[PDB]
């Protein structure tokens, strides 16, 4: 039987006897994602070039306006806004949403895949809504996922029931369930990181990569893939297995990816899919944030590959 | 003034007072590309998943059928077909087309960018058409380019007049001219290759990549990007500058990519854009093919980076 | 604030503290309508004509609505213009709603690219017996919701509920039904009449006189204009938007009319009344006819209340 | 073999060894039609209603701008412009185009079918272009047709070679040839006119319509259809046969429809499809216009139906 994003969420929502607020949020987010996809694919670009005589800004406005008007949110953190957005009182709901409206968009000049990353928390404090409400550890996530605007547009949604993948059918504007309760391979054959920072790597990453290229056990070397777009790289890791690394370097001593709306949502998808996500020192989902734009190093993917990196990381203290 | 691919090609055709066959060919190719894009973007996939109760094969059929019916071709070479396809006599025209209908589709499960690559030659002799008509050096190309099915769909077309980029507006099915007479940067800051197979690298490749990561002077190390999809990686190399490598080694002394419908059209785009493309021993465009599916090593991109690679390659000779 | 069909229905559902089955029903129907629209607009037709070297639309439309409604877990009995017997949903998929629909009305003239549409009406199953065709034989007064999709120059979904009539425009760039007209009301009196005058030779005498009054008014005021697309959803929607009267009346050759009560007349009558209009058979309210056959026909005269009242005055004159 | 509008026109053009200017105009017009269709189907309406926080005017701007930039036209007459538009010298070509960019749009509030009508003439003298170039009889038409934005979008193109019908495939933005060399039924069973104005009918129209409802030979009465959108009614008459009337009366002795960009293209299509088109006194195509916005009565459709009307018309002298 065919299933769609909206029908899937309503079914899970009724089974859990919730109030519907999360369904309203997710439905509003799904609508913004379809509008972002249409813009990312350049529908209407002919009018920009005069047939009748900014993308990440539009993406942010779509998510902001759809999430505000859902009556389901109270605090919104976006990569595009320096401060948390506090939803006006008459529109307030119980959820906190941290999102990257168009991740990878700096390299959109080359038509690199881009994506939207979102993470959903229940507002925890009973204080007046504030930026502090977004500073919860990833263990607290209620839902998380991403839309990948790749060769096709896919929405990956992770909840307590697990990870489900929905493909956008643009002929009808509906998200179709195509992969149910997805699990990552126990061990992969691809590693993914920007090897241009090889001069700045800590000894543990340098050694782990060496093992991938020159395995001591005479197994075949791993292949390398690195799109430079986190959603594309994490999604390939999810689909094919393997490992994705973005560790700290001299330009980024606390790492480069954002904890709140890049690392946590991806770590949540990984863990619900049976994978792993670590900073080297701890689980990404256990980091307690202090700043809404704070960065984190990240190594994630198949459990055997992350565990192997951790053994090497422990070798070097 | 707004411009479209068809209007552009017609304008050039009338300026050069040609017969129109080339315009008929490119218009047919453009129709196939729009239909490939629609399938790659998964339009109608809801019907596959039972809402009312192949991609590389379809892509090949779309290109094959539109070229045959264009009345502009006589010999069609495809990555998908063991032998050259001879157009039946009543449909015969004067061009030979070598194409990869869906490059990168082996990894299409992860929604990586895929693309269509094509190169157009004039049939040289008046003999009966045969495979031999496709064995021309890339120097003989009359037109070449690619469609990139990325975050947007773009057609990059190289002819004698230079390289022009057309963005597909999917709302109206028109390719809009958005970049005229593009030229690649003299020197880039990105190298692109599969470093997972470093254990098998030729010593020149090992040394060149080592220099990108560990510069001898005080310049910053290059970034690394490797999508694993030739069209995406080459297009990024075109737009941002840098170097793309799929070189020879002792295990594969002739490389992995195919000369007729991957290396030559990309080499041609590069050279019309002020770039370079070498096998290490000679310009890709100067190789005289002996088999329609023969392989070639390819190193292409910004001229300063390719010339520097040739310096290191010559060092180990 | 922008509103969409799914968001509008969820808000009303939450406001009424319902279980969610009707929203799951309407959302499943909304999906079928977007798929019908895409097919009606001939997306992918290049593949039928050999671009790479297949079904009838009304068959496909029926399959889309049937399959989406069955899998909604919200229905138990489905009556379709295309099917002789009601379909009884298998037990594991059963819900509490009965749906009567015409998946692609007007499709006979789709060769000329006339506007076509989807018509639906939703009932609560009344009895506690095991579901059967009987559950669809309720008068239109029992309708829980009704409406139609018009596949015209644009695709619009018109949804009528207790709260009234709302019009949603399909944005095909994103596949969303956008609320564009809230709480629509029909003009008290219009200036257009709509019927097939080619069959005037068979007119009931009351129809003949009423049309004569529209063309040759006794006071010598301006005549009404005439429009008849011949596709019920287009003509009824124009009546809602512009006012006036739409007639598919009875005659001696066809004493019960031609249009179908359960999935054409009742849903349209329900929309008209929620928009403050009228809909009569000549003898009684459409919504009050108690059906005995799921495919029984009904005469229908609907539109602005002053225009319908004037028709009835003439109809009563002719006993 | 599949065919498209652009490929079909290019083939007719090469066969006739023309210069390509007509093909350039028709391709430009085809681009404008797809943009009109896209706006008519309300693509992008969500942005008008605030998702991120006129139509006949746009239609004219689209047609005007694409024709101006086609370099194939010099004089453009539009229902939307009181005077002819003279194309500026550097963009000038040899054709005059009369068009109604979105006919029926006054009733677009109810989503009635609407359409674009066009007729293409060759410029008169080699002198300066002026309004006088649009004052040609329909017999001088080089090509004409209409786009119908109905349940689907179809373009009907009439030339000397006959009438061909192209369906817009919106998944790929291409017009697919679906009905070749169309001929209207010799006699139909439907008449089309606004019977609410019966009080103003000339006696011949009153008599002809009486015969449709109360046939003297006891054959079946005709059905009546009147959308009130000329393109929708005329297209039905072409496909199903029958007759469409917008005749002269005492209140409007020259009719209501416009001769240059409503009546003439439809008459040309009709005559090229083997039908007829009269004002009652003469063939529509033989009226020599004196004002670009002058009106003409029109009766068109199946020949047996038109001839029957003309016989009634002559009975009343
Ligand atoms: O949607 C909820 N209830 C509903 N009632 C009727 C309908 Br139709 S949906 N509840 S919820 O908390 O939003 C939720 C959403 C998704 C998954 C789990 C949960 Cl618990
Ligand atoms: O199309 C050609 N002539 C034309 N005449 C009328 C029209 Br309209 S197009 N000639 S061509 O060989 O196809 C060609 C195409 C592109 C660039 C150069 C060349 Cl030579
Ligand atoms: O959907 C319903 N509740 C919901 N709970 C959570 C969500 Br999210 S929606 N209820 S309902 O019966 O379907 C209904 C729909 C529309 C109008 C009235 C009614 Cl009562
Ligand atoms: O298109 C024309 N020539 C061409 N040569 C090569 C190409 Br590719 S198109 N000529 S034309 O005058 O525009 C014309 C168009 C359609 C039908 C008849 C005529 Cl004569």
């Amino acid at each position: 039987d065919v299933n769609t994003l909206t029908r899937f969420v309503m079914e899970e929502g009724r089974k859990a006897r919730g109030t519907g607020e999360l369904t309203q949020l997710l439905n509003s987010l799904c609508t913004a994602v379809k509008a972002i996809s249409s813009a990312v694919r350049k529908a209407g670009i002919a009018h920009l070039y005069g047939i009748a005589g900014k993308l990440d800004v539009l993406s942010n406005d779509l998510v902001m306006n759809m999430l505000k008007s859902s009556f389901a949110t109270c605090v919104l953190v976006s990569e595009e806004d320096k401060h948390a957005i506090i939803v006006e009182p008459e529109k307030r709901g119980k959820y906190v949403v941290c999102f990257d409206p168009l991740d990878g968009s700096s390299n959109i000049d080359c038509l690199v895949s881009v994506g939207t990353i979102f993470g959903i928390y229940r507002k925890k404090s009973t204080d007046e809504p504030s930026e502090k409400d977004a500073l919860q550890p990833g263990r607290n996530l209620v839902a998380a996922g991403y839309a990948l605007y790749g060769s096709a547009t896919m929405l990956v949604l992770a909840m307590d029931c697990g990870v489900n993948c929905f493909m956008l059918d643009p002929a009808i504007g509906e998200f179709i369930l195509v992969d149910k309760d997805v699990k990552i391979k126990k061990k992969g054959k691809i590693y993914s990181l920007n090897e241009g920072y090889a001069k700045d790597f800590d000894p543990a990453v340098t050694e782990y990569i060496q093992r991938k290229k020159f395995p001591p056990d005479n197994s075949a070397p791993y292949g390398a893939r690195y799109v430079g777009s986190m959603v594309a790289d994490v999604h390939r890791t999810l689909v094919y297995g393997g490992i994705f690394l973005y560790p700290a370097n001299k330009k980024s001593p606390n790492g480069k990816l954002r904890l709140l709306y890049e690392c946590n949502p991806m770590a949540y998808v990984m863990e619900k899919a049976g994978g792993m996500a670590t900073t080297g020192k701890e689980a990404v989902l256990d980091v307690i944030p202090t700043d809404i734009h704070q960065r984190a190093p990240v190594i994630l993917g198949s459990p055997d590959d992350v565990l192997e990196f951790l053994k090497v990381y422990e070798k070097h203290s």
